[PDB]
């Protein structure tokens, strides 16, 4: 059911944490939008923290979903899965061994995130073994005990290596877009 | 993966099969329909069957999939190769599951002798489940990888551990039976 939460959004994707909470990477958000999912901006509580943006709606947009745990990154060494959905209809889950949470500057943008190494390896070639432009917003998830946890959204990666970066939520964040 | 590559993955018996070329179809022996009189409209007497354990190749005498080019089929791949298992599910989902291949070996699975290659799924910490790993119904799915500018198929899905993190694809062998 995890895949059902990954939604196409703007130039990337977003993830439904619950019926009222949607997270995504700031960069991919549709520009000058008057509303989202039929809901007027004034009825949405937007939390924009750098490259991590969270939308909290007044009503249930995805009432078919249960509420998941959202945390600010994960312990270093955790092996997560980045749930990459493609317009081709392909669902591409990729294991990533997470590194440290750190402030970063990626192509002119300040990114509070966590780097990770794709298990497909540095020698891995092909879009089916790594992330590519258009994949931002994809969720980084993992299971702790009996609970599923989402700890970030895809923000960047090296062009020829196996290093990726997911933006992570922060306490401070703007209220507008 | 390219749309034409996915188009080669075909529902077959209790699983799937893969069109290597317009005249060659491969699958896992276990999923082959029982008591079949023909395949794709061709009577058995017109098909050259090569059944090598859990790997079966069908060669037809007319182009069944003329829209396709011929691909390279090899007996497994080098240990360490990262392949993608082209999994199709009944609801239209396409899941190219990454797998780091291990060694080729003669295995004994549920009493069956399976000449195959094991591999570690690279989808998550525990590929247990339908969203991250393989499940019953997926046998026959091709294990492929790109070498330079050529897509190569090196096996067909045959098994997985209970946790689901380790998988096995049946691989072709030079010797095989000519019957079902
Ligand atoms: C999603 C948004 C979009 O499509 O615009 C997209 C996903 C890219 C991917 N390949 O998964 N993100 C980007 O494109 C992002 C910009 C947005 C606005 C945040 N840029 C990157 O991810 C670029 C690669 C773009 C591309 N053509 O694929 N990556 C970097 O700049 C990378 C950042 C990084 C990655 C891992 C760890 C730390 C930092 N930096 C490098 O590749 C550097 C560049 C040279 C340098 O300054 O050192 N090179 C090396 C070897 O690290
Ligand atoms: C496709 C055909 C079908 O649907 O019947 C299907 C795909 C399974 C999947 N989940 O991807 N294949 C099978 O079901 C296949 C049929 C055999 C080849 C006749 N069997 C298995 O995949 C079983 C499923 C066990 C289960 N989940 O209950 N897997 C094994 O038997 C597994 C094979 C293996 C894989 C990797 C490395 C080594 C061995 N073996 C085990 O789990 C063994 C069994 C020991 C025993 O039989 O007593 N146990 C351990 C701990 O390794």
């Amino acid at each position: 059911t995890l895949w059902s939460r990954v939604t196409k959004f703007g130039s990337g994707w977003g993830f439904w944490v619950s019926p009222t909470v949607f997270i995504t990477t700031t960069h991919v958000i549709p520009t000058s939008a008057k509303e989202f999912f039929g809901e007027p901006l004034t009825s949405i509580a937007i939390h924009r923290a750098g490259e991590f943006t969270l939308f909290r709606f007044s009503k249930k947009i995805r009432p078919d979903l249960t509420g998941m745990i959202l945390e600010e990154g994960c312990p270093e060494g955790t092996v997560c899965s980045v749930l990459i959905k493609r317009d081709s209809g392909e669902l591409l889950p990729l294991a990533v061994r997470m590194g440290a949470i750190a402030s970063m500057r990626i192509q002119g943008r300040l990114v509070h995130g966590q780097s990770g190494m794709l298990l497909t390896g540095a020698n891995a070639k092909g879009m089916d073994l790594g992330t590519i432009p258009g994949d931002c917003g994809a969720p980084y998830v993992y299971k702790r005990a009996n609970d599923w946890v989402v700890c970030g959204v895809h923000a960047a990666a090296t062009k020829s290596g196996n290093t990726v970066v997911c933006a992570v939520q922060a306490s401070e964040g703007e209220t507008t877009l």
